[PDB]
């Protein structure tokens, strides 16, 4: 196809939930096990093949610590998509993630497109973020959620194609 789009997206969550693994997993194929917080925000730029259409991804990962929410509407301002991010192996940025939905339904655009990243799902011995109830809560808020594995690759590539699918290409 010749169509070209191009949409903005931006990643929020919690501190060392994956974020920066998760947008270099796709964008670079890469994955680095050492990877350090990010400061303010990172930015990078994907194209993909979405059937008649060439998706381009302008792509604001944002640093999650605490000292820089303040900061956050500066990415999520125009974006038409959003990944928020949680760790499955860690409850307590499953409910970050969920404040960060919430101020997004409440601030962001009103037609951006949210999905939710269960990430580290390669460490499914150590869960405690049960898939059903991420995915029960994910349906009653319509977030599009998926279990997601940046170190292995697990549905990185899906998550981002299935948010392309969703956004407005006429
Ligand atoms: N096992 C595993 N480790 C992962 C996965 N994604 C990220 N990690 C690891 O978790 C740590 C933090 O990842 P990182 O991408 O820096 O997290 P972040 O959300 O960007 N942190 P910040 O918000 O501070 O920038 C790194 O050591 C990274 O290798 C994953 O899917 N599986
Ligand atoms: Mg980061």
């Amino acid at each position: 196809g010749n169509k070209i789009c191009q949409f903005k997206l931006v990643l929020l969550g919690e501190s060392k939930v994956g974020k920066s693994s998760l947008v270099l997993r796709f964008v670079k194929g890469q994955f680095h096990e050492f990877q350090e917080s990010t400061i303010g925000a990172a930015f990078l730029t994907q194209t993909v093949c979405l059937d008649d259409t060439t998706v381009k991804f302008e792509i604001w990962d944002t640093a999650g610590q605490e000292r820089y929410h303040s900061l956050a509407p500066m990415y999520y301002r125009g974006a038409q998509a959003a990944i928020v991010v949680y760790d499955i192996t860690n409850e307590e940025s499953f409910a970050r993630a969920k404040n960060w939905v919430k101020e997004l339904q409440r601030q962001a655009s009103p037609n951006i497109v949210i999905a939710l990243s269960g990430n580290k799902a390669d460490l499914a011995n150590k869960r405690a973020v049960d898939f059903q109830e991420a995915q029960s809560y994910a349906d009653d808020n319509s977030l599009l959620f998926m279990e997601t594995s940046a170190k292995t690759s697990m549905n990185v590539n899906e998550i981002f194609m299935a948010i392309a699918k969703k956004l407005p290409k006429n």
